């Protein structure tokens, strides 16, 4: 996160750090708890990941330093990538991780609500992007979870900022015209959380952008409301 501040412990209890074990243990992406055995993240996080065996999901973490070999984690049973996904820039950048065990809900870990179909018309004015990603283009993964309040931008406005790309309605953008606050490397897969009627909703999944917090280059996110039926399809399978 560029231009953000340290989160308070338990502030984003749906936020997870997805670690890889191959070749060495490192943070790979962010993600969101959406169900007791379900993590919602970005499909691009899995480039070259040949097996769910190498993945470790850590919930209830504020600081990366809390993670040692003795730290409990959730194993991944299945990686479910949208079947239309080719690359982040073309959309369908959404994936589900089915966990091997159930997340026990509490004050350190709980799910975020998905947007409602009727809420495609609501205007979100209180949106926050979180993660352990870089604070500048060339940096390192941050210890403490960072947060930044970002205004949502219309698809028309986002399309002007991305000449040569096709900003679809399955994408949602967020940023300040002058830059300064944005998601950066290592934040991808994480949430874009919006509070409306005292309830937080998973509005976006950090996906892509041209650089980090640049003027007239808003962050591009998977528009979660457009995938509620695909999520229910995969999570509510008989
Ligand atoms: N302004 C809007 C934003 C939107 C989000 C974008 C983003 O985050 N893209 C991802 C794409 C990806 C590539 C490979 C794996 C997973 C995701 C990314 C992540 C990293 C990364 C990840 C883990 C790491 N661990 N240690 C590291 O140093 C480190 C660096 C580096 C480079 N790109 C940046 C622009």
């Amino acid at each position: 996160i560029v231009g953000g501040t340290a989160s308070v412990r338990g502030e984003w209890p749906w936020q997870v750090t997805l670690h890889t074990t191959s070749p060495t243990q490192r943070h790979l992406c962010g993600g969101s708890i959406i169900g007791n055995q379900w993590i919602l993240t970005a499909a691009h996080c899995f480039y070259g990941v040949e097996s769910p065996k190498i993945l470790r999901v850590y919930s209830g973490i504020l600081n990366q330093s809390e993670i040692k070999e003795d730290t409990s984690f959730f194993g991944v049973q299945e990686i479910i990538i949208h079947d239309q996904y080719k690359m982040a820039e073309s959309g369908y950048d959404i994936a589900l991780l089915k966990l091997e065990t159930t997340v026990g809900y509490g004050d350190s870990q709980r799910p975020i609500c998905l947007p409602s179909k009727g809420d495609r018309n609501v205007i979100y004015t209180d949106c926050w992007v979180t993660g352990w990603g870089y604070r500048k283009l060339r940096d390192k993964i941050q210890n403490t979870l960072q947060k930044a309040k970002i205004p949502l931008v219309t698809n028309e406005e986002c399309q002007k900022r991305y000449r040569g790309h096709k900003i679809t309605h399955k994408m949602i953008c967020a940023g300040y015209r002058e830059g300064g606050k944005d998601a950066c490397k290592g934040d991808s897969g994480g949430p874009l959380s919006c509070k409306h009627n005292e309830v937080w909703h998973l509005v976006g999944i950090t996906s892509w952008g041209e650089g980090c917090a640049q003027r007239e280059r808003p962050g591009v996110y998977t528009n979660v409301v457009e995938y509620v039926d695909w999520i229910l399809e995969k999570t509510q399978a008989v």
